[PDB]
């Protein structure tokens, strides 16, 4: 339900308890039209979403009982499903209700919410939704005090003309390989390049590059992330020039600050690349400012958040 976060930091779980009388408490899956406890969530082994990874998905997070940019996530999910010739069979508004209901029944005030649309089995396409406890791409301690990264010697991000990274997918072959190479080298994570040695993204996150007070993030071989979108709105409001563009490998190694951004955990400072400190090897000023603002958004009433009705 929760884990430790650095005391006094901008990241704090809610203070509450699960009603264990309900089998739904702690995790809810909506599979084949029926809500289920997450423990029982199962799909046909013959779904081509398994055998061909023929699917797309999105993840929205719930923080302090508020779901963040669910409308943006449903647009991205439906747009990508259309690009894959997938028909969800539900309108966006319908999926929002089902998703909001999934969280409500879970009782999770902090939640990792996944909506998956697969090609299905014999051919009718399948929608799977689940809301489970919050998952961290990087532990909360690293959201606060920064993480470490390497660039893989042996791996590149798949290009948009192969397994298209601009559609959010489960095909992590390169991301998994890069992660193992990171652990092998004693790093927490990897930043992948594309085939032209431009920055692509990391396993499960976009990368933002700070140089001379400007913010850049890869435009081509990267998911158009909702967190990155949010980060760019924050930067804009701070009067920071933020640009989606090609970021070369030169720029990556030369950065003043680096950060990872993804729904599951927000904005993570990246303290070192290939063992070399970025800046002073601690979270950079813009990263701290953007991250603190990002977590404030989870509590400020406005169009980005919607209260779950528990």
């Amino acid at each position: 339900i929760r884990e430790d976060t650095p005391p006094g930091s901008v990241i704090q779980y809610s203070d509450y308890e699960l009603d264990h009388s309900s089998p739904f408490a702690g995790g809810v899956a909506w599979i084949e039209g029926e809500f289920l406890p997450a423990e029982d969530a199962k799909i046909s082994i013959f779904d081509t979403g398994f055998g061909h990874s023929d699917l797309t998905y999105t993840v929205a997070h719930v923080w302090h009982g508020n779901i963040f940019r669910l409308g943006d996530h449903l647009d991205r999910l439906l747009d990508g499903a259309r690009k894959l010739r997938l028909d969800a069979g539900y309108t966006k508004d319908e999926l929002a209700d089902i998703t909001k209901q999934c969280v409500s029944m879970s009782q999770l005030r902090e939640s990792f919410v996944n909506l998956t649309v697969t090609r299905g089995y014999g051919l009718t396409h399948q929608v799977y939704i689940y809301a489970i406890p919050y998952l961290w791409a990087f532990p909360p301690a690293e959201q606060i005090f920064g993480t470490t990264a390497i660039v893989p010697r042996h791996v590149r991000r798949a290009g948009r003309n192969t397994v298209d990274p601009t559609i959010k997918n489960y095909q992590w072959g390169d991301l998994t390989a890069a992660s193992f190479e990171a652990k092998d080298r004693g790093a927490r994570t990897a930043i992948l390049l594309d085939s032209d040695n431009c920055v692509a993204e990391g396993p499960g996150f976009n990368v933002c590059i700070v140089k001379d007070g400007k913010l850049a993030s890869p435009s081509r071989n990267a998911l158009p992330g909702i967190t990155r979108k949010t980060v760019f709105e924050i930067a804009d409001q701070m009067g920071i020039e933020a640009t989606l563009r090609d970021v070369t490998s030169h720029e990556l190694y030369d950065a003043d600050e680096l950060m990872a951004v993804t729904t599951a955990g927000g904005v993570t400072p990246i303290n070192s690349l290939d063992g070399e400190a970025i800046g002073n090897g601690a979270p950079g000023p813009m990263t701290v400012a953007i991250r603190d603002r990002f977590w404030a958004l989870m509590d400020e009433p406005g169009p980005l958040i919607e209260a779950i009705e528990y």
